[PDB]
């Protein structure tokens, strides 16, 4: 799971905690 500060994609990179904050966790 993508950690805080990392780039998240609601499609391919789901944040560990909570939803993707529009580009980052």
């Amino acid at each position: 799971c993508k950690p805080k500060g990392a780039p998240c994609s609601p499609l391919m990179y789901p944040c560990c905690t909570g939803p993707c904050r529009s580009g980052k966790c």
